[PDB]
């Protein structure tokens, strides 16, 4: 390895955790490919996040983002985030960029100009309704799992259909970022952040902020609750997504993110607890769910056992209840 790529590495491991080891477990070319995507990826994230960076310095940011991977000599030294060493380093990361082949730097470049524009546009407003909501996660999120799926198929790792089925991939990353939205309420609350969509939480209380004060509690659970019967409508696609994966390394990569936000989603479900603090799966459970997740049945089972876990616990008197009940026999009766 090169000291350039052995850096990248470093800021994956420094960035994704223990998430780093699926990473390095990719076959041949994916591996250095999704290391980029995902290093430059967190950039970008990292402007979009900065409330520091003003908005006429940001538009432009997040409108060129995608060309400062040409630039060898790009980097952004005014941030003041957690992850900045990639944005003051960014040169490092561009120059491995460039070192790709062909096929995955065209990729991210587009990805990159993509959800920059999306980004952009979000900069001015909060999420109103379930279709911006979408809207809103195809930019962050959905359009991850495109580009993860067009280097996977660009590859050969993977059949063209994975890369090809924007919708199957874009539930992928709504999956994930809805549920991460979900979980995060709290905490989002206290950074001043609104992500939970103003048509719904709009429908239980007059403003997004009175679900911490106790007094609401029930109101804010059935929103909760609500949020959640959403997000489990993707996943359908995401078992039609999975179930594509002939590669084991990918679909490990794919399945074990999945499967954990299975696990949050049913832990958050008709949880109070929401409300007071960030609800996490236990380490031990993580391990074994990620151990787990390695093919179709197991992932299914997983997938069900959650399911039939949160279908147990539907109130009678939640507003969502038989939307919860149909979507969760859906996914029992799809594969
Ligand atoms: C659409 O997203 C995927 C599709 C297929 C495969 C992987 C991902 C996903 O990575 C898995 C999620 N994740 C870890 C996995 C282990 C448990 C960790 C925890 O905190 O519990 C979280 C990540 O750190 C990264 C991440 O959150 N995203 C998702 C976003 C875009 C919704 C923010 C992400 C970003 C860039 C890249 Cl290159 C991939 C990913």
């Amino acid at each position: 390895l090169s000291s350039s790529l052995k850096t990248c590495y470093k800021y994956l491991n420094q960035t994704s955790r223990s998430f780093a080891a699926v990473i390095q477990a990719l076959d041949g070319e994916m591996r250095n490919a999704v290391c980029i995507f995902y290093l430059v990826l967190r950039a970008l994230d990292t402007l979009e996040d900065d409330m520091t960076i003003s908005v006429e310095k940001k538009v432009p940011l997040l409108h060129n983002f995608h060309s400062f991977l040409y630039q060898p000599d790009w980097r952004f030294m005014e941030s003041k985030e957690k992850d900045r060493q990639v944005l003051e380093d960014f040169p490092t990361i561009s120059l491995e960029f460039r070192n790709l082949a062909e096929k995955y730097q065209t990729v991210i470049a587009d990805i990159c100009r993509r959800m920059g524009i999306g980004m952009a546009e979000f900069l001015d407003k909060h999420v109103t309704s379930e279709q911006e909501w979408d809207k809103y996660c195809h930019y962050v999120a959905g359009l991850v799992g495109i580009g993860l799926s067009r280097l996977f198929s660009a590859s050969e790792f993977e059949d063209p259909l994975v890369g090809e089925d924007t919708e199957r991939a874009n539930s992928m990353g709504l999956f994930l970022q809805k549920t991460n939205i979900i979980r995060d309420y709290l905490e989002d609350q206290q950074g001043g952040r609104e992500f939970w969509p103003q048509e719904v939480w709009s429908r239980y209380v007059k403003k997004l902020g009175d679900f911490a004060k106790p007094e609401n509690i029930d109101l804010a659970v059935q929103c909760l609750n609500e949020l959640i019967t959403n997000a489990l409508h993707h996943i359908p696609d995401v078992i039609t997504y999975l179930s594509r994966l002939r590669n084991q390394s990918v679909f490990n990569f794919c399945a074990i993110p999945q499967v954990m936000a299975i696990a949050t989603l049913a832990a958050c479900y008709n949880n109070q607890q929401v409300f007071k603090g960030a609800v996490k799966i236990r380490k031990g459970q993580a391990v074994t769910l990620m151990m787990d997740a390695t093919n179709m049945p197991a992932v299914k089972a997983i997938i069900y056992q959650y399911m039939e876990e949160i279908y147990h616990r539907i109130p009678d008197s939640d507003p969502s209840s038989s939307k919860t009940r149909q979507i969760i026999s859906t996914i029992r009766t799809q594969n």
